[PDB]
């Protein structure tokens, strides 16, 4: 278990584009191409990020290229996030796995109302702060997948993505 295989489960894999939860044009492990409803201005994104002219679809090795990219754009991101940063090092692997997740889904803007969440997670008030971060849009729009990764920092275990 760790952040890939954690994301490919919440996120599955589709080769072809897709809409995401919000409606947004998507395309492979959750890879977010435009949110405008033009889907020619999507396929300009996809052909873009691959480097080709994709029409749209992609194989499963340039799913897998473009996701570990998108892991490592929301590492670096909390990394170089003043407010993020001092809260992601105070935590364990497991538990920064669902910070991982949760930058993926959401973006650093996305988890910017999530001050008081990020307090109680530094002070490791786990089951606070598990209360805290379900009082959310994003739990309320996506609960089995919040579920999941509110379980991650609730026990620092992979018991939900086992189970
Ligand atoms: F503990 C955390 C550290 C860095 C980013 C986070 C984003 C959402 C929730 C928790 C986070």
């Amino acid at each position: 278990m760790n952040i890939f295989e954690m994301l490919r489960i919440d996120e599955g894999l589709r080769l072809k584009i897709y809409k995401d939860t919000e409606g947004y044009y998507t395309i492979g492990i959750g890879h977010l191409l435009t949110k405008s409803p033009s889907l020619n201005a999507a396929k300009s994104e996809l052909d873009k990020a691959i480097g080709r002219n994709c029409n749209g679809v992609i194989t499963k090795d340039e799913a897998e290229k473009l996701f570990n990219q998108d892991v490592d754009a929301a590492v670096r991101g909390i990394l170089r996030n003043a407010k993020l940063k001092p809260v992601y090092d105070s935590l364990d692997a497991v538990r920064r796995c669902a910070a991982i997740n949760m930058v993926f889904q959401m973006g650093e803007t996305g988890v910017a109302g999530f001050t008081n969440s990020l307090r109680m997670l530094q002070q490791k008030r786990w089951d606070e702060a598990a209360v805290n971060l379900a009082k959310s849009r994003w739990y309320n729009q996506t609960p089995n997948r919040a579920k999941r990764v509110i379980t991650t920092f609730r026990t620092g275990t992979w018991d939900a993505y086992k189970n």
